[PDB]
């Protein structure tokens, strides 16, 4: 039902997770633990030694249990089902590459073959047309939504790594524009704060978690993917965090029961944005980035380290996400006092690729105007 490195990628995110909550619980969070994971496993194919197995198991792959093929077979069927789509995902990685070393072709080849990916070369001689030159590639990436990514570059660049996603979901079960108001969000337990709120009475896959101390919502979205919730029962939160595990996560996939609920999701738009060389760095993939590292399956000539690496997620929620209009259907629903479930105060998500089970994005909005 899943691919081999999904219980992996599943770690990996709240590995990467549970880092930046740990440093903050004011912060909202966003990343793609399949994009970051799938840039440094492509990485990975150019290095060697110490320098390729830290990437590996820093992205919580045991090497001495799970064999490298099986590794890029999983990423490679990943990115595939991604490409293919009603989902509309955007993401990309490119890297840039000094324009004078000699690069292996193979490594050029492998990242084209297996991560459907893209190498560049560029002068780092000239810092600012580099870093142009970068930022226009992802903003042409993004169609325009992310914009002067990359702020600065080392003195000493030769290789620079950029990794976005951007991501408008279509509900299968939209919400009513029209039912959308401004309510308070809770940022703290004594201050609130104005956002807009959708609405819906239906019959939703919406449950709550003695385990969790939390309300547990999934929504499909067109195309393959779901978007689970969690929000915490009150002062919860970081039990929540501290409580997900993939078998949890699992078992709330399987479940299909669907119950009346009145339910308010605010509409989103938000972003995170990480230097990789110090988040990564914190879960021990430093080598690559170190002037000792091992990256001879790129170059054989010349030193080479992984000057700079970036990521940027960016997620929309919204009604429908698209002007179409849906495909119509009629809920049964009780007549019968259905729970009121508010996402109005911090919460905590996850959306999931249908045919994998993988990651897309794990976040928390702690306030959705930040």
């Amino acid at each position: 039902t899943f691919n081999k490195i999904t219980p992996n990628l599943a770690e990996f995110a709240f590995s990467l997770y549970r880092q930046l909550a740990h440093q903050s619980n004011s912060t909202n969070i966003l990343f793609s633990p399949v994009s970051i994971a799938a840039a440094f496993a492509m990485l990975s194919l150019g290095a060697k030694g110490d320098t390729h197995d830290e990437i590996l198991e820093g992205l919580n792959f045991n090497l001495t249990e799970i064999p490298e093929a099986q590794i890029h077979e999983g990423f490679q069927e990943l990115l595939r089902t991604l490409n293919q789509s009603q989902l509309q995902l955007t993401t990309g990685n490119g890297l840039f590459l000094s324009e004078g070393l000699k690069l292996v072709d193979k490594f050029l080849e492998d990242v084209k073959k297996l991560y459907h990916s893209e190498a560049f070369t560029v002068n780092f001689g000239d810092t600012e047309e580099a870093k142009k030159q970068i930022n226009d590639y992802v903003e042409k990436g993004t169609q325009g939504k992310i914009v002067d990514l990359v702020k600065e570059l080392d003195r000493d660049t030769v290789f620079a790594l950029v990794n976005y996603i951007f991501f408008k979901g279509k509900w299968e079960r939209p919400f009513e524009v029209k039912d959308t108001e401004e309510e308070d969000f809770h940022v703290d337990q004594v201050t609130t704060v104005k956002v807009p709120m959708m609405k819906r009475l239906g019959m939703f896959n919406i449950q709550h978690s003695k385990k969790l101390s939390s309300w547990v919502l999934l929504m499909k979205y067109l195309g393959n993917a779901t978007a689970i919730f969690f929000l915490p029962d009150e002062g919860k939160l970081q039990h929540l965090e501290n409580e997900l595990t993939h078998d949890i996560i699992t078992k709330f996939l399987e479940n299909e029961d669907r119950r009346s609920a009145s339910l308010h999701l605010p509409k989103l738009s938000i972003t995170g944005t990480y230097d990789l060389k110090s988040v990564l760095g914190q879960l021990g993939i430093t080598k690559v980035f170190s002037n000792g590292a091992d990256l001879s399956g790129v170059t054989e000539e010349a030193p080479l380290k992984l000057s700079k690496a970036v990521h940027k997620a960016v997620l929309t929620i919204d009604e429908k996400g698209t002007e179409a209009a849906g495909a119509m259907f009629l809920e049964a629903i009780p007549m019968s006092i259905p729970p009121e479930v508010k996402f109005n105060k911090p919460f905590v998500f996850l959306i999931i690729e249908q045919n994998t089970k993988a990651p897309l994005f794990m976040g928390r909005v702690v306030n959705p105007t930040q």
